[PDB]
């Protein structure tokens, strides 16, 4: 069995969950398997305003 960020990206911190798919995971080493390319918080540029 396996999962990904789809439905989880920046959901917010709750350390009981199997993925810390959020802003605080680096402090707990409990993040998604590819956080920095799949779950990384918004970095808006001028042409995207949606979550």
């Amino acid at each position: 069995d396996q999962e990904s960020c789809k439905g989880r990206c920046t959901e917010g911190f709750n350390v009981d969950k199997k993925c810390q798919c959020d802003e605080l995971c680096s402090y707990y080493q409990s993040c998604c398997t590819d956080y920095t390319a799949e779950c990384k918080p918004q970095v808006t540029r001028g042409d995207v305003f949606t979550m």
